[PDB]
């Protein structure tokens, strides 16, 4: 049951280099543990222009979500440190977007429920509610 109108949701987009690592989250699904590595680009789009008081005003008010352009990349497998496979996934943001998140804790935490939720509904997860941002690694895998 919910009454909400508006929540924040992915825009998925079509991965359009060059990208870059940004940082990586580990969290577990039902299935394993999984690695999300937010990268950025220029050749994705930002989203709407808007200030951060502006946005949670519009959340307060559920007026809006924030919606992130944002690609959702295929799995790919790789080690984590105890040497077993999990299943890594790269998320594309606007370059522009992304150097505006390093400086705001509430964009960042945005980010991260929104990229969860995009590969969720993608690739049929189910992400356990613990997630930790990888503190010596900004990318899980290569490239
Ligand atoms: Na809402």
């Amino acid at each position: 049951a919910h009454h909400h109108h508006h929540h924040s949701a992915a825009l998925e987009v079509l991965f359009q280099g060059p990208g870059q690592p940004g940082f990586c989250i580990k969290t577990n699904s039902s299935e394993g543990k999984v690695f999300i590595n937010i990268c950025h680009s220029p050749s994705i789009p930002p989203p709407a222009d808007v200030t951060e008081e502006e946005l949670l005003q519009m959340l307060e008010e559920d007026q809006a979500g924030f919606r992130i352009p944002m690609s959702l990349g295929e799995p790919h497998a790789e080690l984590d440190a105890k040497g077993q496979g999990c299943t890594a996934y790269d998320v594309a943001v606007n370059s522009d977007f992304y150097r505006r998140m390093q400086n705001s804790d509430f964009l960042r935490l945005l980010v991260i429920r929104i990229a969860r939720q995009g590969l969720e509904y993608k690739y049929d997860l189910r992400l356990a509610p613990p997630w930790d941002m990888m503190k010596n690694r900004p990318f899980m895998g290569s490239i």
